[PDB]
């Protein structure tokens, strides 16, 4: 407000698939990475970070508070406090959203946030402090237990999927469409280097030596319905399922992150931002339907930046399934040129906790492409939750 | 600052000892105990709250967002969001400075803010999606991977601490006499009931049906130098040990929180306050003496308060190991009898998510129960951080 | 025949319970006591021992031939040959038969035959090499898998035992008063010093330094029919269970070892033998049913010897359950102060590969006590088989 | 003796490669294959068979008895008894030597013996019972820690060979021209169609379902020094390695079988036998040197069949190691075109409980194919043993 928080720059890796191009690289490599670039990016040198702030949720394995062992391997001081956030799938965006707190009160002047998960390195767990006497005991896996089921139904998020498919009637039919433009409106955007600003390529040693990713690896080029109307509902399988592989997202790798100030700050040194933050939300809806956060949270980020919803030039709206992007797209009347025009993470993969400043990275980028002014970011949340901001191209 | 953020109530469970008398009671369960008991003593509805934030470290096998898990099972509404910070020891705190922010920014009106740990539930861990084709594979144990080990220097927080006993010259006789100190503050304390009113009862099934646990379990009464002098340093064996099981805490479980609001709605509500909140500071410093981070947060916090170290009544200085409390109270010339005087860690126990709240909701009800005015909670934290607030009794 | 195969010596550790006494002790270190044990009873040296035949059943984690380990540690030169066998619970009393056909041919000339389990020590299993993509795998209990787990019927062999009972009407009440009895002859034995002379001591090192363990740990002194009815059957709760976990043996660990050689190899060597080995038996019958294994068996070696059914003096039957044991004794109209009069396994354990050797020394050693005659060894087997020994005391 | 032990029928699977072509069957389903067959092939019906005897080695998680498992499966009645004996690498073969003595002695008139061995899904290995309060839990490689390491050294199969490379001055030149011939040997015989009749294919499910496996996996065409001398040595690498992955076996899956009874029982069925067994040795050697084992056990062998050495036609001495194979060969003074002929594990690979049988089918085809008359089988064994037969062909 008259000194509002802006984002000056804003950086991806790619994403890498399940056991992909950075299933090796651990996930604090891949936020050292993207904080060492936006840096670069933004010319602010790393001793005059405030803070960092990451959303990460599958941390297991990943060794003590690793936003810090990022921030530390991007050439950031001891001295520059560094801690993560979790919100499931809104994690990303809320370190986003906490940077905004901790800017607009006065404690942090600037502030690197994102997100970042590597899920190919995900653990299996197993209790074993107790002892067992005698009986088979389960090696959990983390991704499954800690990252899809619902805490609350005890079922994995595509199950809560077919709930809003059902309940807001987006047919198998809906659901490959929408699948099969995600694919080709990525692959159009691949081809037409709309994500190469974006990107910062991620380094990985081979057996042939180094080697810099810097393509996205999930996209399925020559995505066509024919192809996806032959595959089997994956999560239910008694003859009522739509939700299949074709037409949800995956498990992925990747991080993102964005460098943030006041508007004065930035004034002060020169730098245009990329957009300033007008507006965010953070809201609760029923764990069943928790696809139909964004619902709830792009109406009232919306309302509090002033806007209508015609206002919106594009919207990132996450792509977890193509059933609640589709049924947040139809109750909501948005027009489907407006939303995720890059494509989405039905194409472009969902690395939990990156995704909520990954999509915030190609929402700046597209505005700041097409000359557009205005865009709202936004994600559903696991256990029944919404997240969304509103940015206005400065 | 006019209209400061004001804590109304403040509740904890009792620490139970590793594997002990809390480790079947999924963390989460500890936390709707005290976010429900919070709630009840504020006399606040549930559905009155804006959010819920708790820091929360060893996350592993806990589910979708334990948090919100938490929340629900206290009975706050699906409506009401709900998240995790992760800031290793200082988690529990940064946890209620976050609220501070939210609540001073506008952003929420009633917050309830915490920590929580159930470290005997902690798993072990296995990499098993790539598939080792033939040798021995690991099974880690998260508590020390994620929770115990620097990951800059691999080495245990124990080993940072002979650091910090080395360079402070906190000798192996200091250290246990601030040890029996500990402990003989913990029995007087818990003998003279000065617990009861922040103890909030966990309810646990046993064999022989439903049981309240309301005593902390963790503390060795009759703890004695002579006892200790005969212990073994456990991380440093090579004759320049100062370290022992009896001069450190230990791995717990356990929850607390606060429930936090303007002083203005406060006012409305015809609520008086424990205390208001005037100050907080987070700082980094090398990993190798990650101990010594309350020095530089205490020195800051209390600056910003406007305070000079003496206007100090209370301190609350947590006590992860007798070197590093030691080493804190020794440089800043604290009086030993304003510093953890119902007792620390090394007596009380430690349960990492947890302990950053913990420790503000005894000071709280210190501070409350001695009609004294002005107090510091702060912890160090590991891989180089220091967190501390300032509170003012109303 | 006339230059029959005898055995000049026997002896056995005491029977542990599941992670009791001996769960320290690797089974090879089981085995080099009672190796080396009868070997000095027998006046042999430990370089005349033309091999080494012992049963094993779970020998998972114990390394490359744990017989052969056994064999060294007790002495043996790297010379003689060691092995084992698996029969399941026949293990122990198979080798014993072997070693009478090495001898028997002219391929030997001295054996020291036994079997040996340390059930406490068995692994659980995961298989890794391929690597699991996404999902949970157990950890499976070895035990129960390869030992305890019928491979035709995927069922517990408490349930073969529960259709045993059923089929040959062996009650609740009547296996109750079977464990009864076998509970209260292996306390009179006990205190009456029966097996002193059969056992010899382990060494364990504890914390308070090294230990002769000696006494025989499963036994439950006191049982009495009224405490045994109160509990409920543990394979088939649908109201048509019998058995439970006082009327059937438990997990053990344990070894057992004879020696043996010709007759006239006995008398060049001035020794007396136990007894002569007259006949044995093996023989196959179908899964469901497994305990039924030694009607069949012992009618063929009782009938190899040239004797009827009351020439036999003194039977071990090993005691498995007691639906199985009493189904045997009902069948085979045996007298039941002729059978498992020192008491059986439902009282002493079951250490799998070891009870088939464990009876038989017991055996032999009863039949010189009392001066009794002709016995007979046998024991039913998973999967369908039974194995019986006649034995006649010279 | 004027009526001896004959072998009318012989067979193998092929031999898989780690995690190769027959990983997905279990080790009874080959042991059925091969059992089934080798009845088929000497017109015997199953329920002819007396019992059934299979060396196997890695029987973790296969379930109880997997040999009775292989039998039945077979088309074997349940009244057959069927088990397993384990003397490591010599497994297979020890299984035909027992089955000789039962058939001598009188007690089986037709045996099916054999040996059997999946690698592939030999799990990892985890203790749990005891319960680890605090730190890291191995899960370790039931092929290393049961298979493949030394017990007595705590040294892998590999550092023997060395150890024997070294006394018995076998240069990597050496070995690596003995892995050449043996991978030619075996590429000649496979073209030639050498195999084909010994062979019994595996059926295995697929995702284009049913095929019958029937090449062997592990043969390495085109070996060439040249190449050979590249690579690294694989278990000493400081300077002084002989042994590599050419120069060595691999790690394998297979089964094979034979079927024997008397002379006087083959003349009664009008069978003609593939050869009578004239003689056969077990031996003890040091551990360290394991790997000349089969120079004591041949040398008595032969000597038992009042054979010289020059007598020999074709031997089949288990090439485990190229440095072990040579040094036999080189002691002995043997012609190595006498000397695994077909090449040897150096190309086949060695499923360690398979392994002694399969030579011998191997042997008994090849001199029924060059119509020479005397053989020999023989393979070290680790833990310092050595086993070797001798036949003559009918």
């Amino acid at each position: 407000g008259s000194d509002p928080v802006v984002i000056v720059s804003a950086a991806r890796t790619i994403i890498g698939s399940f056991n992909g191009a950075l299933a090796a690289v651990p996930v604090q490599d891949l936020g050292s990475t993207v904080i060492k670039e936006v840096l670069k990016r933004a010319t602010v040198a790393p001793e005059d970070v405030s803070e960092v702030i990451f959303g990460h949720v599958l941390a297991a394995g990943c060794g003590q508070n690793p936003v810090r062992q990022a921030s530390v391997g991007a050439g950031i001081p001891y001295s520059v406090p560094a801690w993560s956030c979790q919100m499931i799938c809104g994690s990303g965006l809320k370190a986003v959203c906490l940077a905004v707190q901790s800017i607009g009160i006065g404690d942090s002047s600037i502030v690197v946030a994102g997100g970042m998960e590597n899920m190919s390195k995900a653990p299996h767990l197993a209790y074993l402090r107790t002892g067992v006497k005698i009986g088979e005991m389960p090696l959990t896996d983390s991704i499954l237990c800690d990252g899809l089921t619902d805490a609350f139904h005890n079922c994995h998020m595509g199950i809560t999927a077919e709930n809003v498919a059902k309940k807001w009637q987006v047919s198998r039919e809906d659901q490959d469409k929408v699948a099969v433009l995600s694919q080709n409106r990525t692959e159009n955007a691949q081809k037409a280097g709309h994500f190469d600003k974006e990107i910062v390529p991620v380094l990985v040693s081979t057996r042939k030596g180094l080697i810099e990713v810097k393509t996205d690896e999930f996209p399925r080029h020559g995505s066509n319905i024919e192809a996806m109307s032959k595959l089997k509902p994956y999560f239910l399988t008694d003859g009522t399922g739509t939700v299949t592989p074709a037409n949800a997202s995956g498990i992925n790798d990747g991080a993102a992150a964005v460098v943030l100030m006041k508007k004065s700050e930035a004034d002060k040194r020169g730098l245009t931002p990329l957009a300033r933050i007008v507006s965010w939300s953070q809201v609760g809806v029923e764990p069943s339907i928790m696809g139909i956060g964004p619902i709830p949270a792009i109406k009232q980020a919306v309302t509090k930046a002033g806007w209508s919803l015609e206002d919106v030039d594009i919207f990132e709206i996450n792509e977890a399934f193509a059933a609640v992007s589709a049924a947040i797209v139809k109750e909501l009347g948005l027009n489907p040129e407006k939303v995720n025009i890059e494509g989405g993470a039905i194409a472009l993969g969902h690395p939990l906790g990156a995704s909520g400043c990954r999509i915030l990275v190609t929402l700046l980028h597209t505005l700041e492409r097409m000359g557009r002014s205005r865009g709202v970011a936004a994600l559903c949340i696991g256990g029944g939750m919404g997240i969304a901001m509103c940015v206005q191209r400065e």
